[PDB]
C-alpha cells in the first residue's frame, strides 16, 4: 500500500469546503471530509473507488 496512504487527512488552508475522499488504513475503509482547495496531499481521492483502489491493498 503506497506509504501516502497512512497519513491522516490534510484539510490545508484554502476556506473552500471541498468533500474528498481518504484511505483510512487503521479502518480499512475510504471515507469522506473536507478539503479545503490548497495544497492537498496524495491521501486525498475524488471518489471512494479511486481511493480504494489507489490504497485499498492488494
Amino acid at each position: 500500500r503506497p506509504d501516502f496512504c497512512l497519513e491522516p487527512p490534510y484539510t490545508g488552508p484554502g476556506k473552500a469546503r471541498i468533500i474528498r475522499y481518504f484511505y483510512n488504513a487503521k479502518a480499512g475503509l475510504a471515507q469522506t471530509f473536507v478539503y479545503g482547495g490548497l495544497r492537498a496531499k496524495r491521501n486525498n481521492f475524488k471518489s471512494a473507488e479511486d481511493a480504494l483502489r489507489t490504497c485499498g491493498g492488494a
